[PDB]
């Protein structure tokens, strides 16, 4: 796995890529890892914020699926045309894959300006594949084609005209021990469509925020390498907010800046670190009533931005952000934390990250196990549609 260490850039809050080629002969894109998502899809005609694009008609191993393919997200969405191809990744397993592409052909609030990414890999299940399930995603074909283990795993790591650049590792095919310290703790996959997990208690430096723990998973909580910001249920947002308020109550910041919309200054050096809690997120254990802890600092949630105009200053941007459909462990939680994506236990393990920001007096912290006698249940059940409920699954 020396070879896919450091495999993953990109710019701060705007994504990690990582290298793949398409086709035959080899075209190379910088391709978003994105586990919020099930399609590998890719820019294929030109875009002004792309430098690049897939050509179909120059791959002589293309072939066209005659079949169109749409998907929105809250923000963000692109369509395309479906196609099979050959494809590697040249810092990752030394295999090539036939593969599902979707050659995108038009989209909006999608690609992002200085990126530097023409595509995304969605490494989430079939479930939430689009057309359908019956899209294979692009995990699944390297399983079934190749000897790769069922398990990748992804090392993020954190960081004056352009933003900072960030790098990362996605090891495919297992876990590599040099990225983390200590205990790995698993979280049991709730279910295979997103990356889906439990939530069973919130602490603001150690403060319980005491809600029904069920407003944690409305209406789940994901792990998604391809959101920046812990994002988190309207409800927890607002109680979580008027915590870290009252414990930075020392600074008074802008509305702005606790919208995730303004940055905040200090002098070069002088961050007051220690005026902002530690998040603590109890996960669902693998035992009945256990959980374990992953604990963030303000290191990873307080996100380093350089002012052109006050570029003496330490600024940053507040990088925790409402959500309406659920909670998302992006980035933010991600770069605290070497992260093991187990799909063949079905489960999402998490120890401290060998790269994590952190300072003299904290550090990011897995621990566990912590337990709970009668630990209700903090799932919610998300309302059934008649579209959904009338889709055949053969
Ligand atoms: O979480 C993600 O998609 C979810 C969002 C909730 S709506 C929805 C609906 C269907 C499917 Br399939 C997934 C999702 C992916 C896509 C992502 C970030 N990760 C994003 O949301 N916009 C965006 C914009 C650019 C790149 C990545 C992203
Ligand atoms: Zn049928
Ligand atoms: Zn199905």
């Amino acid at each position: 796995f020396v070879e896919m260490v450091d495999n993953l850039r990109g710019k701060s809050g705007q994504g990690y890529y990582v290298e793949m080629t398409v086709g035959s002969p080899p075209q190379t894109l910088n391709i978003l890892v994105d586990t919020g998502s099930s399609n590998f899809a890719v820019g294929a005609a030109p875009h002004p914020f792309l430098h690049r694009y897939y050509q179909r008609q120059l791959s002589s191993t293309y072939r066209d699926l005659r079949k169109g393919v749409y998907v929105p997200y809250t923000q963000g969405k692109w369509e395309g045309e479906l196609g099979t191809d050959l494809v590697s990744i040249p810092h990752g397993p030394n295999v090539t894959v036939r593969a599902n592409i979707a050659a995108i052909t038009e989209s909006d609030k999608f690609f992002i300006n200085g990126s530097n990414w023409e595509g995304i890999l969605g490494l989430a299940y079939a479930e939430i594949a689009r057309p359908d399930d019956s899209l294979e995603p692009f995990f699944d074909s390297l399983v079934k084609q190749t000897h790769v283990p069922n398990l990748f795993s992804l090392q993020l790591c954190g960081a004056s005209e352009v933003l900072a650049s960030v790098g990362g590792s996605m090891i495919i095919g297992g876990i590599d021990h040099s990225l983390y310290t200590g205990s790995l703790w698993y979280t049991p996959i709730r279910r295979e469509w997103y990356y889906e997990v439990i939530i069973v208690r919130v602490e603001i430096n150690g403060q319980d925020l005491k809600m029904d723990c069920k407003e944690y998973n409305y209406d789940k909580s994901i792990v998604d390498s391809g959101t920046t910001n812990l994002r988190l249920p309207k409800k927890v947002f607002e109680a979580a907010v008027k915590s870290i308020k009252a414990a930075s109550s020392t600074e008074k910041f802008p509305d702005g800046f606790w919208l995730g919309e303004q940055l905040v200054c200090w002098q070069a050096g002088t961050t007051p670190w220690n005026i902002f809690p530690v998040i603590s997120l109890y996960l669902m254990g693998e035992v009945t009533n256990q959980s374990f802890r992953i604990t963030i600092l303000p290191q990873q949630y307080l996100r380093p931005v350089e002012d052109v105009a006050t570029s003496q200053d330490d600024c940053y941007k507040f990088a925790i952000s409402q959500s309406s459909t659920g909670t998302v462990m992006g980035a933010v939680i991600m770069e605290g934390f070497y992260v093991v994506f187990d799909r063949a236990r079905k489960r999402i393990g998490f120890a401290v990250s060998a790269c994590h920001v952190h300072d003299e007096f904290r550090t990011a912290a897995v621990e566990g196990p912590f337990v709970t006698l009668d630990m209700e249940d903090c799932g919610y059940n998300i309302p059934q549609t008649d579209e959904s409920r009338s889709h055949h699954h053969h």
